[PDB]
């Protein structure tokens, strides 16, 4: 049986923006996935709204700092067959930097600790790893939201080419999540239900190509 | 659908002390719970290897501090209906500090960051807990372990009545866990598969009772 | 006796710019206050020269991130029975972030961590808390001071609007700093002793009306 | 006008070991000392529960480490003339270490803290700085207590020579708590009020020949 | 013997912006300046990739905080007579900050911290103090480099009149770097070995006078 | 040009117990070594008063966790062929932890931080790791190092036979520097000037035969 973790923010948690609650489990991505998947494979959702790729956020009662947190979480939940990462919307913040270029090099650091991590017990190989572009933010009248994410239409529609490129370099799987879903103006950055079914159901073919099934 | 979050240390990873590697997913205490509810409840699994109540260790790639983590852990998964807590074995590393009461004292602390949480989403009640004392240390010859955890056999048979006495003091759940099963002295602390399905078998009638079936 | 934590940055610590000293402890606004409560108060004075709200700076020999701070001063000083903020002059800093928006969030997090401590002794009752916007940044000649907080002077004129539409959301109090004092030209952020005095003698009614007097 | 600083723990916070509640402004110690010197001086209060001399304990919603904390107080609270350290009594739990000599250790850290730090307006001359042991622990039928600080009322009468000592090597000033006050048995570690307001007065004579009056 | 600290990033590390490889050690500018100092000196070079001033940056494995580390460096390689900081050109990066400003704001902190370090044993007299500016970024066809310094241009040329200017106002030494050496136009900020040795010899005149020889 | 790393405590500082001051460079044992392979090799020093295997000390100026500081260290000074370790004289200190076992885990720690580093520049051979017994603590008069290190000449006379079993579990170097060496009982935990030199000539051979010469 092949274990996949599933590290993201907010689109991965499953935000409902509509209702400002949660998604139903059967509607969050990695819920999508593994029925897809069924018994072969067991899918771990760790998804944290305002999770970045690599930068400090003292705003929530946690810790959005994605690189700090994941030697924990891929401690937790080792030994891992697949590592599938959908971040760098929230890096598309000012305040956190703003950059899509910021975000691909938090990528990249993401990808290194997967690949460097000390496994709880002896482990022959690496993990897989499957980076996909969440997908890009959206003009909103929010005007909270278009603050907080102030140029990041623009700087998220550069995501998808330069983290499809990071995936080259470094022999990493890919996938576009916006090739399959949009974000709402609601808030310019989250996903409804069914868009969040979507990115799961675009998902199945590369993860299982990965897996080898 | 109740969500209930089992935040434990290495018996509820599933440590498999006879091959050094960790136990098959229906053997897990977690996996047991889950398979006893059915689609009543989702239940999700936080073990960490070498997780204290409250206390830092940096001898292995993780924080491996109960009480920083566990806001992190409990913004990833909310909304939660019921936190189930198995931890108290590590604290009994004279290094960490070696005492039941240090680790009852900690457990405390985890019950006030769930209470006060800053909740994702809005949120009207708390989350109920369950305080579950873990099976108690058992002598070993392994030299390594029986350094690492001198004196705990003796501390470790404390943690129950401490820990039901705390639970009646904050209005949580309680279970003794060393009721159920036996800790293996192939190295004194963890459980082997029978004894970790057990644990999972045992607490089904408190889970139930705490989330109203 | 009510218990008043005034937090806040340099202009809450009483800098003189003429004499980059500090004023008479006489003209720092929580003592002008103090001073006109009478023995009906104990106002406490918390300002910390370059104090953000919710974000890092390693400039100076001290934690300026005021969220990370706060919570080891609600402690220190529990009970509360009013908090009062002033903050956001240094979140103007470019290097911090230089946003008005970000300045709201970093105090939607502070009244966060007020509603949420955990309370030294037995509370029950949570103490009211006073969102204040500093007098806004003016133009200058001094030019360090002009690019340290280079495009403050715009975005600083902002906090009071965003501040006060906050402290509605949250059922806090509000005070415009500004509409009773106004910053010296000498470096574009400070108060003058005067105008110091003023925040306090400004902030008595509504200190009052928020402690019952 | 000279600032003194009182920088402490449970015993200058104020902790009535009965009602679990705050003494009274004027029954602490730093408020009998501020009644005594009257107008020829400020007195500061920064009293943390469970503050440690420069050690770790995240069993409570502050940072209690005395050390790493110190620097904001003193930069908080600048220009001082006197820093009095009353701190020990934590160290004295097993969970921190439990010996004398830690805590003296601690104590010459902050110290140390307090001659390197640097002020946020330009200073010519230290502080001067008094060392106070704490008044020791005695034995106690609370069970609770009697565990967190086993072997205390050993090791909690070495502070006072080990603290005079150290004042001596270091050109300090010092006190012996324990010379002038006395800790409940209702728990063996706090002060009631009486024996709180002694602390106080006993400082009075000491504090004004540092401070020249 | 004098002993001098060179603290620098991947300049002063010597980063070979070609081979992706490091400079042989005789091409590094510490040791062209050990070299020409010969056993009057010994000369300790701690230079890291990625090094800023005093802002934090988790994209590789270690601490990039200039401020952070500092301590523990001069504390390792006490007592020192001149400590040559060669920082500012990571600052140049809009995911750091991006500004001169902050940037020399950096520096001064670094200066502070030589300042006021509390040495491992008894230490009359501070060290010297010698800021360099780096030699500034140029143009660069390299499209990742581009954007990661992106605005960088035109601010590091700004670092020369901002750190002399502060060196007057800190009695510090000063050299600028881009005096006798520059950048790459391979990445934008590097220095091939021919202009890594230069900076080596440029220094040898000024070090050579705050030493004495 | 073959490059080590010596990464220790104020043994390999040069701790001189007579003067409270420093060992000549001469006579520390890295330069000792250096001398001995002269220029087929270069010698780092990387030795830390007060520093421990894995575990904080908040006590002086400066960040005493090996640990948490080694990967910064590893990354200043890559690429290198041989990391030589002596740690864990602080490890027995009692606020530390006292313990053999605690101080080989911590060198455990430490030979993975290496074996698992991010290496600055491509690599892809791993370095060799020399794990150095230290010499054992002895008895002294001197009260407050007999304090300090209470416990510790039992203690640390179980390092070398410990060191050992983990250098052949871990596949690296083992010297026991007792074997050449002996500390001084003015404190019980220093080496004079010859003592320190002893070390340096002793590990000449086990070097060499690591390094290929």
């Amino acid at each position: 049986m092949k274990t996949v973790l599933c590290y993201g923010d907010s689109l991965t948690w499953g935000y409902d923006a509509t209702g400002s609650g949660r998604h139903a489990l059967e509607d969050r991505w990695p819920s999508v996935l593994q029925k897809a998947l069924g018994s072969d494979a067991h899918v771990i959702a760790e998804g944290l709204n305002g999770r970045t790729t690599a930068y400090d956020d003292h705003l929530a009662d946690c810790d959005r700092n994605g690189a700090r947190v994941l030697p924990t979480v891929l401690h937790t939940h080792a030994p891992l067959d697949l590592i599938v990462f959908m971040l760098g919307s929230n890096d598309m913040k000012p305040i956190i930097h703003g950059t899509a270029f910021g975000a691909v090099k938090g990528i990249e650091r993401l990808v290194n600790l997967v690949r460097r991590h000390d496994w709880p017990t002896e482990t022959e190989e690496g993990p897989e790893i499957l980076i996909v572009s969440p997908p890009p933010l959206c003009e909103t009248a929010n005007s909270a939201f278009a603050a907080m994410f102030a140029g990041g239409v623009e700087q998220s529609a550069m995501l998808a080419p330069l983290y499809r490129d990071l995936a080259d370099e470094l022999d990493c799987g890919f996938f576009d999540g916006g090739s399959v879903a949009r974000t709402t103006p609601i808030d310019g950055v989250h996903l409804d239900a069914e868009n969040t079914r979507a990115v799961g159901r675009g998902l199945e073919p590369v993860v299982r190509m990965m897996l080898g099934l």
